[PDB]
């Protein structure tokens, strides 16, 4: 969908913007620093959910650039396997959402976040 | 979620800029440059509803900025007529794409971007 590599980079930039912003609101509730409104997390979570499927497919061949680390394209099964694990991750946030079981959300919600370093550390420049 | 109006300004930026690719991307479908697969097009527009609504929040109090004119707040009830207006053009789209019809899709993309363009022309510097 991309005209050429700026515009895929566009794109996976602003998806991560958002997919992090829909992350992030939710730590003052998991610190229990704001109240936990288990329709409203649930309905947020259902947000994170398709967005953190988005920037996977805008690291597309030809799509260096950013802070794309340049290991992204050269290791692809594992660049993969680590967006498959943070999108497990995922699967489990949504389930303890779905659930309205605040443990289970903080402790889903802390996988989460180790598997955002995880892959900065690999492939963030 | 917003910690300076700074940041709901990037937020509302990136939710454009994404619900903006999903839109427009159809664009060779609808003109029948491309070929149109039911299955594709109803993914790809369950991805734009749940994006088209996100922008509209981070147009909150005290976020002015961007290029956000500022005839957004001081006729708030107009700005939300128009985002609900594009927003019903939505649901149009999702039904369209739901029945598997290139002639109702093709009708709904174009009062889609009727909507969009309204909104820019009252409401983008
Ligand atoms: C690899 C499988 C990643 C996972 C999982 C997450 N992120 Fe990441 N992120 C990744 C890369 C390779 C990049 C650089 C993209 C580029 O081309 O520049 C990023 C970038 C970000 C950003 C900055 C986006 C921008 O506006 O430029 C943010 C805010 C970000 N990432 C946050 C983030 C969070 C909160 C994650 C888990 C919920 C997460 N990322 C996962 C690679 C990967
Ligand atoms: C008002 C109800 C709008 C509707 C409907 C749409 N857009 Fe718009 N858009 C609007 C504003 C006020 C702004 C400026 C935001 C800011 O603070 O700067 C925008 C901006 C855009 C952008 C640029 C985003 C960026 O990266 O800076 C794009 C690409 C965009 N808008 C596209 C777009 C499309 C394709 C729409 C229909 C599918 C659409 N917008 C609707 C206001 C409104």
């Amino acid at each position: 969908q991309f005209a050429k590599p700026e515009d895929a980079v566009k794109y996976r930039q602003s998806a991560l913007t958002l997919m992090a912003s829909h992350f992030g609101r939710m730590t003052p509730v998991v610190k229990g620093q704001a109240p936990y409104d288990a329709a409203q997390i649930k309905a947020n979570v259902e947000v994170l959910k398709t967005l953190s499927a988005l920037p996977w497919a805008a690291f597309g061949p030809g799509t260096e650039g950013g802070d794309a680390r340049p290991e992204i394209w050269s290791d692809a099964a594992s660049f993969k396997q680590k967006q498959q694990a943070f999108q497990d991750n995922i699967v489990k946030l949504s389930a303890a959402a779905d659930a309205g079981d605040l443990d289970k959300l903080r402790a889903a919600f802390g996988d989460v976040g180790a598997s955002c370093k995880a892959c900065h550390d690999a492939y963030q420049k």
